[PDB]
């Protein structure tokens, strides 16, 4: 059977669906309120082959920020729920992603304690209308709700959309080897 | 056949068995004289499901030194042995392994030419009894004997306690991909 | 009604039981294995009037790593269930606690995010047998399975045993504040 | 099917024909007319398990810049007709190789999008009769025809023959987990 | 004819007795009260040929000190007994001892006139129990009551252990040195 | 009873034959097919009294690095078989070796665990033909198959043929002081 997870929450800033499945063919379902998160998670679908159904809809009049963070935080929770009791996994994931001149290393572990090491240099505050100090947001709110170890390293880039769209897919392939099941054990 | 070196010496100063099977399923049965020590063979098991048998007796009334040397030594021929002509074999392992804050890089070959590169920044003197001074110690004496390539990166990381074990696990997920077979030659 | 926590846990490295009152009247009742964080946590009942009991047993011939966080990981777990729904409750908490040369300010706020700002300079490696890096991974440990959001900043201190008991003096006034009731709420 | 790509090309400078063999198994056949560099194809042979076919003939009475060029250019060319469509494959590889004192990490992604990363630090300017500036020009000729987004990391090293045939595993390792093609999708 | 040295002192803090031959075989049979420093005494009989007898309790429950300090006191008015009127000796010795890493330079000169220079950076307070302050005050008591010229350079070293232990199989091979007959002479 | 080590080994890059005499008479015959090395093995021939046979031929035509690194490796192994069980040899030796403006000390302890100490400062990267690279990775070689404690340290030198041709002198003098027999003993 595959390993789904799913989370919904409404609050009075945001309403907030998210469906994981661990053991997916790459199914791109996200629909934020963030275009440029959208184009992010669906990142998370192509490279990790998780299906990735995100919904939110939110106070995006005020700005991008609470949906960000509810939406990552969902996210944790969903992934925390599918990985059940996380016998057999590779548990540890490790990937480093180019894209072009970008190069980011992600290294994780899915040990059930949260903790968030982040060092990526953004060199300008908006790719799109999406403000890039929420980078660092999505990670810790998701890291957070699922215990995840996680460590994000910039190596090399200069174009934001590039050092972030490559932390994607780092994370996905990290978070796809994380999930699987190791053969042996 | 499963791949077992094992190596018995007896000195003045101590008295070491050892046992690996390179196909093991994680057995751990550690019991070096030096608990911490203990703690970390015991890594190299469930890390790298490896079955590890070490039985150590020695003059740690000194100090844990020659004990901690003479069961690395002891090790490295065990490996050795284990790994007979070689043939079919990954040979060259990688692993990042983080552990909350801290996140440490092993990358070895099984080349039959001893060379240890090593950077951790270990900031206490002592984790519990165990004088960190022999982590160092430990993994040069292994690769001495073994005639291993291996190399040891710090890229974060402030518990001592940590860093040592974070790196034990790395170094066993990386030694489990060396020795493990490469199924398409 | 008094708010009332509790949570038993066993490892295989350890047995904790902790029992937290929250509107206590200061029983403390601390056995974790490790004298010095038994003064630390009689600290916490003393200063914040909750009664705290702890039992624990663990493999502290390795070092007191486990034991710490196992303990911290189960407080925040008991004064996550102690805290009910949070209505009615100050949530935030602030305190500055001399001791003797020693100053650190606590302020906390009990949000569901957790995190954990940490800047004390404890200048010796070992108060008695504790480790003091422990110091910061009890902090860490409780804030994640507690959920709280906490800073800790040092003004003053040259003594490691007073910069500890002042932090933990702080933490008890300032998780009292945060507890009690809003009257006007 | 093999994925095998081939091309030759006659210049008033060189004469180059290349085979490569995506699916191969390590077979090495490279005369480049410079016997430094085929020692190096070699590598890509022997750890990437591809079949590498190199016959060169140049203009080195001026010296080896203009050989070195055209068959690195050559390579790109039959890379990029081997991998076809590239649809199914893992497309991305990652590799640290170290080779002594050397440790080299490789990063590469089959993007369609040409880039060189570059960070060796060669300390003398012959191996051999081989310049140690052709190391360079080698991976930018071979990432422009094959349309690879390739990143080079030297962590490590002091001889220059170490540190270029580090590049060279990992290069190949990284190579052959890219073209090979993923079970999941 | 053997030149044999013998000291005994009782204290308030110490009882030391020490038997030294200098014309010995390498017999050791220390018992310092002190586990590190003994170990240190047999390299002095098995590199120096000398035979090595020690036997001492002390106030140990203090700290190693005045049992340290004692015992080198007491060595070097043995070895002061046993060198008589130092007729015929080569009276100078030199030697460079390695451990590993570590490298230690012994210059000495059997002159009457009391001189420490000391020159060893070591990295760790304690090795086992042994307080490494103590090292210093073990060769400063010696050359005080033996009326020893002594130099000692660390040209290389990490390890505490290795350091000391190449002071002491330096300084019993300079010694050693120091103390045979001039055959020209 | 002379003390004579053989060795000879056949791979697809070099074909290696040496004999060492411990007990020799400064006898030799060095044809490596290098050479500078052939010159510097002479030295350790009339300048250790050993004698030194080598025959090698390689793949000089790519350079001189696997002939180079070969030989050392069999010379290590010879060595190691001529001393034999070790019983009754000095085990270490010193030597300082002038060369004109050069000055080169070896320190070095046959102790069956392999360290290179490194301090040599050859300004020019050419002897010749020899890559002066060469010459760290030959004692590095050596000592890995001799189970060699080696130190070697400049303490001047500006021509780069003096600066070698003293490292070998002092270590051949030095290693025929480790393999002469402890009268005393
Ligand atoms: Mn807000
Ligand atoms: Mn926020
Ligand atoms: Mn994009
Ligand atoms: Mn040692
Ligand atoms: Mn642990
Ligand atoms: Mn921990
Ligand atoms: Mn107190
Ligand atoms: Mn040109
Ligand atoms: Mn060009
Ligand atoms: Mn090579
Ligand atoms: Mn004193
Ligand atoms: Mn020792
Ligand atoms: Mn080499
Ligand atoms: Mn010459
Ligand atoms: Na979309
Ligand atoms: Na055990
Ligand atoms: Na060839």
């Amino acid at each position: 059977g595959a390993r789904i997870g799913e989370m919904k929450r409404v609050t009075k800033e945001t309403n907030v669906s998210v469906k994981i499945n661990l053991d997916g063919t790459g199914v791109a379902d996200n629909s934020s309120g963030i275009p440029f998160l959208d184009h992010m998670l669906d990142q998370l679908a192509s490279h990790g082959l998780f299906d990735v159904h995100v919904k939110a809809t939110g106070d995006t009049h005020i700005d991008d920020h609470h949906t960000n963070e509810d939406v990552a935080l969902a996210i944790g929770t969903a992934l925390l729920q599918a990985l059940g009791d996380r016998k057999g996994i590779n548990r540890f994931g490790n990937f480093s992603a180019p894209l072009d001149e970008a190069l980011v290393h992600v290294s994780l572990d899915l040990s059930g304690r949260p903790h968030l090491g982040y060092d990526l240099n953004i060199p300008t505050q908006r790719v799109g209308k999406y403000d890039t100090q929420l980078v660092e947001h999505f990670f810790q709110s998701l890291v957070n709700t699922s215990g995840m170890t996680l460590h994000i390293r910039q190596f090399s880039g200069t174009n934001s959309h590039h050092i972030i769209e490559a932390t994607f897919k780092a994370f996905a392939r990290a978070l796809r080897q994380a999930t699987e099941y190791d053969t042996r054990r």
